[PDB]
């Protein structure tokens, strides 16, 4: 595809209808020298004159997935600042209240992010439990999740024995969970990573009824010598194609439309 509104159109015509965007944010410590080849040593959360690659990947899923939301609300939160740990999100909205469109997304975003102190350590359980919550409240209408990440959740520091850390069980017994719900959770890796372990934390997922989870490397894509329109285009397209079809099999499994009757109940923190 040439352009993202190619793929805009493109998810339309495989199916895609109303559909519904949650926001998150990964604001760890490692962001700060997690660009050190793929943004020039600067922070990756780093506010200057160039969009930095949370700020790119926030404007290019916005934009391609906007007119398919009706209420074009955006639920935006962060996790892995001093306010949260791996224990809480926190709303980037300040004003108790959910963004009006991607561009007001990214204002909060910008007004926020220098005000925070980077933490740790990371996991996405609060993050996805705080998405089936929305889910939930919304009825069952159609959600996806885009987790924003530099790293992939805490490893035990028992290199030699220590199988799975709190926050890996924890995130993997999230996505199991969340399977229960009408959403797909995209995990876009930003950052030099490492990003080649994904495919083994994907297979230490078990069996769902339906695959709700994808993984998506935006430097990888976004480092390509292509023209820029296409880049972004790719990188809508690799984060994106599998929706389709995760958003029929809710219709297959009867969760469109549903509600569990037990969902999390997690409240987000205000934004620092
Ligand atoms: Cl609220
Ligand atoms: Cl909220």
């Amino acid at each position: 595809y040439r352009s993202i509104d190619e793929v805009t159109a493109a998810l339309s015509h495989a199916g895609l209808e109303s559909s519904n965007l949650i926001v998150g944010i990964d604001v760890t410590k490692s962001n700060e020298w997690t660009g050190a080849r793929s943004f020039g040593r600067k922070s990756l959360h780093f506010i200057g004159t160039t969009p930095n690659p949370y700020q790119q990947a926030i404007s290019i899923i916005g934009k391609t997935l906007s007119v398919f939301d009706e209420d074009n609300l955006i639920p935006c939160y962060g996790f892995g600042d001093a306010t949260t740990h791996d224990q809480d999100v926190f709303s980037f909205n300040p004003n108790d209240t959910y963004c009006n469109g991607f561009e007001e997304v990214l204002m909060c975003y910008r007004e926020i992010v220098p005000q925070l102190r980077l933490s740790g350590p990371t996991s996405f359980a609060p993050i996805i439990e705080r998405a089936m919550t929305i889910v939930e409240e919304s009825g069952g209408q159609y959600h996806v999740l885009l987790i924003i990440a530099d790293g992939q959740v805490t490893r035990s520091v028992d290199t030699d024995n220590g199988g799975f850390s709190p926050q890996e069980q924890q995130t993997i017994d999230a996505i199991v969970r969340a399977s229960e719900y009408p959403l797909s959770i995209v995990l876009v890796g930003v950052g030099d990573g490492p990003w080649d372990t994904m495919r083994q934390f994907d297979d230490n997922i078990p069996a769902r009824a339906f695959d709700n989870f994808q993984f998506v490397n935006f430097t990888d894509i976004m480092s390509k010598n292509i023209d820029p329109a296409r880049k972004e285009a790719e990188f809508a397209l690799s984060a994106l194609m599998e929706i389709p079809s995760q958003y029929k099999a809710t219709l297959e499994l009867g969760l469109l439309g549903q509600r569990t009757g037990h969902c999390p109940d997690r409240i987000a923190l205000p934004p620092p």
